[PDB]
């Protein structure tokens, strides 16, 4: 068994009005009312592109999703409008259909995002820390809520740099939080799936996501993105025991009483652990102070249950600046 040590309960206490998102009767808006400006990215699930609200005539993102299931897409709009207002969540402002095709597009705010692979490398220490730290009050923010992101990565993290202004997008693979429940372990990106979902523990939680923003982190101070470079699922679980070492994946193993598929422990084979130090360089020393190692540590552990909170994580030293700041 297994169940999330902090908001456990969120769905147990709130009714079905909530959480039963199969009940959910999409109210569909004008499509007219938003036109396209210019594409700004695509995906598997859909193109995205600048829009604009012809009333208001304020901006907007246009996601135009591709074929996906009805069950599938009141998820993510239960999900949506369940954090609407909550600190750095993306708000979503419409929903509408092609009478025609049917095709879906979900209407949502504006960020004038900048790349990553272009702005991360720009970002100093302090940037660093403020950006993780808003990012943490989104996740505490949905965790608190009983529900679970699933899909934390920098592609779906937008930042004005200009403004300082956070947003966590993409809330298509989100789910409620059931204690016992035994989720897909089929979510996440590949560099950001956590070992749970590796191992195919499927009565994960709110933990994943800590394991995929961890991920971020690293890659952000010792600047090397992504910092778990695997082609698949296995090779994925290889790259991370390279470098926390197989010692921690055994007990971690044994304690959930799991056993590795046999080709799969075949490639993990046998490695000592790699001290984090081992990491820093030219290019990230100015970024990797003990506050920041401590930090990663804490967050990077085979063991979901090991790892810190979204609440805790917000209160550990390395963020007090950040925290010194706001309070202000
Ligand atoms: C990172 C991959 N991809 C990029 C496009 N996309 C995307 N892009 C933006 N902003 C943006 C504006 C100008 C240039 C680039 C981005 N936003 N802004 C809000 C949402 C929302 N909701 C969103 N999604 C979805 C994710």
């Amino acid at each position: 068994m297994s169940k999330a040590r902090v908001y456990a309960d969120v769905n147990v206490l709130r009714p079905k009005e909530y959480w039963d998102y199969e009940a959910l009767t999409v109210q569909w808006g004008e499509q007219d009312d938003y036109e396209v400006v210019r594409k700004v990215g695509r995906g598997k699930y859909s193109e995205v592109f600048e829009g604009i609200n012809v009333n208001n005539n304020e901006k907007c993102i246009i996601k135009i999703l591709k074929p996906v299931k009805k069950k599938k897409i009141k998820r993510e709009i239960k999900i949506l409008q369940n954090l609407c207002g909550g600190p750095n969540i993306v708000k979503l402002l419409d929903i509408v259909r092609d009478q025609h095709s049917k095709t879906p597009s979900l209407i949502f705010e504006y960020v004038n995002n900048t790349d990553f692979k272009v702005l991360y490398p720009t970002l100093t220490d302090y940037d660093i820390r403020y950006y993780i730290y808003e990012l943490l009050k989104a996740l505490d923010y949905c965790h608190s809520q009983g529900i679970m992101h699933r899909d934390v990565k920098p592609h779906n993290v937008m930042i004005d740099h200009e403004l300082r202004k956070l947003r966590l997008i993409d809330w298509g693979l989100a789910e409620f939080y059931h204690p016992g429940k035994e989720y897909n372990v089929r979510v996440a990106s590949r560099y950001f799936k956590g070992p749970e979902l590796l191992v195919d523990l499927q009565d994960y939680d709110y933990s994943l996501d800590m394991w995929s923003l961890g991920c971020m982190f690293a890659g952000m101070i010792f600047r090397k993105e992504p910092f778990f470079y695997g082609h698949d699922n296995h090779d994925q679980l290889v790259k991370i025991a390279k470098v926390l070492g197989t010692d921690g994946l055994n007990a971690y193993l044994n304690k959930y009483r799991i056993e590795l598929d046999p080709q799969l422990e075949a490639l993990v084979g046998r490695h000592s652990r790699k001290p984090w130090l081992k990491f820093m360089n030219a290019d990230n020393q100015h970024l990797v102070s003990p506050e920041a190692i401590d930090f990663l540590d804490k967050l990077l552990r085979y063991d979901h249950q090991e790892r810190l909170t979204a609440l805790e994580a917000m209160t550990h030293p390395y963020f007090q600046q950040v925290r010194a700041a706001e309070n202000s």
